């Protein structure tokens, strides 16, 4: 189970770029409107 | 896919991972102290 848990490095940079960008606007608006 | 403008997919992940990681601490602290 080394090629299916810690080989997601190329896939992470894709999903993490989409999630982190959506988080920057969401988390900020949540902490600004809290 | 010119190969000299839209081939920088892996190189972006390098600088983007280093910038976005350093930003996760800064943006969070700025939005938390706001
Ligand atoms: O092989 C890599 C994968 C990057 C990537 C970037 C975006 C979407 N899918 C994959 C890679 C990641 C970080 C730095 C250099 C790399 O070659």
């Amino acid at each position: 189970t080394r090629g299916t848990t810690d080989n997601l490095i190329p896939v992470y940079c894709s999903i993490l770029a989409a999630v982190v960008v959506g988080l920057v606007a969401y988390i900020a608006f949540k902490r600004w409107n809290s």
